[PDB]
């Protein structure tokens, strides 16, 4: 069974504390689910299943993905499920949709991710037992559930330093990479390249009608090497990783509609692309930033493609240090990677990024008529995911 | 190709604040992952993927499934994913495993769930922005994320009252049903029926050795109707649901090892059962308790079986009110259902239950040489999942 | 013994979350203690005791008055004590200083108060027992310790509505009074009338050297009746008290140096004034705002003065509703009251306000050579304090 | 004019988390304020003022002394003020009362202290501004506000180790002192020596009438040297201070009624004693335990008494280490000091201890017909207070 992607939509990515800060992750998920379905020409009642990635769910309520589906106007008859494979979540959702379609378990699946990093709360562990004596800890759920390695008990930013050391990725190289990402996202924005893929979110106002938010507000305009080389290291005073060469903390959602090629044909729909292959992989948690290498190799092996066969790629930029090490290990043409900027510039709403880069990939493939594409992400805890698509 | 279950294991279920209260959920998952693989005779490095359900993840750290996999002895190369379909999680994990094998995405998958309801913490919504003037609320994550309907803003116990009203399930029938569950679990404990299934959890002590926890401590021996019929309703003063005719808040884990029948043959393993079919379904959130009906009907339809074909069933008993309405609607022989007792007696660790009842089902099927089996549960937010198994 | 006041100093009053918000209260106290002594020409070593009012002390550390004394450069041999009589605290400090000198217990006392309302934290009641299930409350210490009536369980602003209703103080009359207060404080600032009394506080900046904070930043310039009539009622939706006709929440400190007439004469110091009399009183908590009526009458009876003998008064403006009711009951000449503006315009750092208005009264008495003055304040929980001063 | 003490009452001292744990400090204060008035034969209406010490007031509500007075049945016309001189507070309250009376500001004053250490909550500093990113600390108010030196940032415990070093107070001398305090308290308990002074507190019961709490429950009966001499140092691993040779964390309240001798004669009342003198003193915070030395010397000089004139003394036992250093420097007869034991055994409710030891002193003086007595305590932050009393 061939699986196709018939539509793709994303929100603009919000700055930390920015335009999307007050909009719960399921509400952002609902925007994209509703829009993806309208773009596909698929009625909500024809949907078999919704699968949404969301990593930060403390106090979010029962099954965020169901909440998104119901807010999108899908009937109660359509079941949904929430998944968490850290940054891989939103791409893993598409893989699960594909597995389900191939197995005959589902016909039409909406798959993506949703995240509001702004709104994540603090948690009080042991609050049931009480605190008999001395000071106690209110823990940042964004950090502990999203950005902290369990096995080594340090920040993701330290894994990035481990990678920069292991693979010889200098500060200067990372900064040059980050300026490239800002510069590409700025040119893409100015050329109108995100216009089609972005679906507006209506932001309620104190007085008057709500206002659409529809622009990637985290992108820096006129970014230069100098504005970066002055910064100090964020995670280790002898380190290379700064706020400027790492992605941000952000808010957003993305979704695609997936179905069998036969279902699309039955419905008269023209696919955007066919799912060619996908894979996951695991690596040591200390170097999680390298997960895309074994995952992309496996996805490419399953597709029967070489890295040279690829026309375009979206490799998520959690840290310039790992993105460079990935490109070094893969050996592919870096001029075809993240051609409209990456997460350093656009932002990184963790559970949504996997699907956000796929949505960006698909829209650029059509614009330049590229045929073979790949999306891949690293994953905290030492994993990678990758997914290959082909256009006729 | 078809998908087989080669082994199955569960912890005993703990009471709220009871023997497992200090063992974090991924540690409980590690116990059953490790035991399932040992029982199957499968080496850690041969596993393709781990899928664990866990609903309450506030401050649990990055990707609880991965945490469980690593704690179990699985090498870094084995990727893992956490899912949340509320009570359906544990069984949906097995279904996702099956889709993956049938799609050729994975060969050997460990699937199940884990939950520690005792250790679920409070969180502080809005802590990020601050509380400029006025009091602030700590919210209980166990209630909000585990037991509270989003759409209707009430407890799961009110959905159970809605179902009792709609289907005419009386207080006396609920109590009689609850007593039956207790008395069956009692008989099973006395007869050693859980001895094979259960994997001990070693509980550290102030001093001395660790103590092995290996009995379902929630079970009430000597239960009688007179012990139940005087209780006051728990959720609505004019209602029918009590703490004696509903399950509890509980801790535990369960897992199975799933692979293709071809892979099992290559490895010389004899499966416990073949996965015959499975299905999800959505219903109104108000009557979420009824999810097993259209899920089990769809699973049966896919198996080409009638309800009368079944030899044994496990249907989760979140509330006697819903379990009884399910049996009323399915028409099946209730002397074949939950023969060793159900959740009312054993307990209900929410993310684990789905796989726990599967473990119990498989082990009893072997003892009775039952050929056709079905497990199903209801899901907060208005869903069901059902999975059918067949033994030669 | 005659007790004389030899010097007097205060900070500018900061806005809520404003220029002082990050300067803890004992550091604000240390500024005014140090400066009062310098203005008096009294060395730190000669001080017998420091008495500082501070109301909100949650997590402030041991004995905030001692912390002020030490940060001001006083030697460890100078003992100190903190007190709390809500808004009366900073004036009550002076009264206790006077009692001590009269009794022979002390020779030189620095008295006043200090308060940082911006920095008051939230508290977690019952944090040692834990919260077995459901929501728990983080309580605002500023509201509960500073602004909430214990006996009636409602805000101080409700006591102000009670007073407005009992004495027939209209919204329009409160708004006219508020305009008066803003306009007098504005005139006084433009005329340099606070120049002598205010001591600078140095505020650290992200760039460059500290900048002196030295102006009453809460004062609304150009206020008219129209700027008041647009606010809505702040505490009772059907009431008359708004943010604009009530004092604000503020930060600041004030202190005076007190000693016997003989001691001043021996030291060659010319006093600012002699303490004539003082008094406290108690009223029903429901109408605490009327506290200054029985306190002022008692202080006047002990002075052998009538209200018409006064040349100048400072009657703290907690709420226009109560300040008007007090003027109505005393029948004194309102043109002689708060001639440089009141707390509605300048702000109300609760534990410092009593000494703040005293410092303001003294400097204005000196400027126009008024001979008889009175300071009085109402106190949460149903009290008043008053203190009379006489200049040669 | 001279000032007399006409009555004295205390609660029994509660152990941490024991009998008084649920009774808020002002309810404890109310018990002793009411009883001290009934003992004195003074009508509540005739009281000029209430002064209560209370150190831990986070979330206690507006002006805990006023709350005590109101719960004691005193009318709204009687004003009240709360003070904080750490452990000095309850005796300093009596000193302020004496100052008031001598200055003619008051006629009749109820003075003492109240503390519930058990119920002291955790605070969340910075809660108003929020926690943009990162973990936040819940601070224990009992430690920070009660037990931690501000200047040196360490426990009162370390100040005791400083004292032991400076004055050569060994671990063996500390433990002997502690066993002596325990044994004397036990003897006094058995002999009925606290029966008159103690007022019962009614503890509400889950069913039935309340149960009186009337005994000093922290006192260890059958205490022996072997029970202390194997304990590990509590604060410094090369130190001498243990949990057995320091006081505990305790709950209770104490109050006396103070008036002029003239007022007492007019009312026909026989005083317990005359206040002979009092004094405060400041020392370096590092050795705050030595406070009673300069304070008791100054009080004795003001009385024109020598240490050898004293018939009985109560010197608060915060730590054996400082109590022994005080005895060494004063030169007095230790057989006349804490004759019924001290705080090591009875306990140390910080804000109430100062008046607690005074109440104890006065009752024992009457039984022995002692003529000259002194009460003194050390104060965190480097202070001492002392008060001398004489009987005809």
């Amino acid at each position: 069974t061939d699986v196709v992607i018939v539509s793709a939509a994303r929100t603009a990515v919000g700055k930390f504390g920015g335009s999307l800060a007050k909009i719960p992750a399921p509400e952002l998920g609902a925007v994209v689910i509703k829009a993806a379905l309208e773009r596909a020409g698929v009625k909500p009642e024809q949907v078999s299943e919704v699968i949404m990635g969301q990593v930060l769910t403390a106090g979010s309520g029962q099954n965020p993905a169901r909440q998104a589906a119901i807010k999108a106007g899908l009937p109660a008859m359509v079941p949904a499920m929430t998944i968490n494979k850290v940054c891989g979540s939103g791409l893993k959702a598409v893989m699960l949709a594909a597995n389900a379609i191939m197995a005959g378990d589902a016909e039409i699946v909406v798959a993506g991710g949703q995240e509001n990093m702004s709104a994540a709360p603090h948690v009080l562990p042991g609050s049931r037992d009480g605190f008999r004596m001395g000071d106690a800890k209110l823990v940042d759920t964004m950090i502990v559930d999203g950005l902290w390695d369990v096995y080594n008990q340090y920040h993701m930013g330290i894994t990035a330093e481990n990678v920069a050391k292991e693979y010889g990725i200098t500060r200067e190289a990372q900064d040059e990479f980050a300026v490239g990402s800002q510069n590409k996202a700025e040119a893409a924005q100015k050329a109108g390249k995100f216009d089609e893929e972005i679906v507006p979110v209506l932001i309620p106002q104190r007085k008057g009608d709500p206002v659409a938010f529809k622009t990637d507000e985290f992108v820096r305009q006129g970014a230069t090497l100098d504005s970066m080389s002055g910064l100090k290291p964020a995670f280790d005073k002898a380190g290379t990783v700064t706020a400027a060469n790492a992605s941000g903390l952000n808010d957003g959602a993305a979704a695609v509609v997936v179905m069998s090629a036969a279902k699309a044909k039955e419905l008269g729909l023209t696919p955007l692309a066919t799912i060619k292959s996908y894979a996951n992989a695991g690596v040591d948690p200390k170097v999680m930033g390298m997960g895309p290498v074994p995952a992309s190799k496996r996805a490419l092996s399953r597709a029967e493609w070489t890295p040279q066969d690829l026309d375009l790629m979206e490799i998520n930029e959690a840290f310039a240090a790992q993105a460079l090490a990935v490109h070094q290990q893969m050996g592919w043409d870096t001029s075809k990677v993240n051609v409209n900027g990456g997460a350093i510039a656009i932002g990184h709403p963790i559970g949504a990024s996997g699907c956000r880069i796929l949505v960006t990939l698909l829209h650029e493939m059509k614009r330049r008529d590229a045929k073979k594409g790949l999306a891949s992400l690293c994953i905290g805890g030492g994993m990678g995911v990758a997914l290959a698509v082909e256009r006729k």
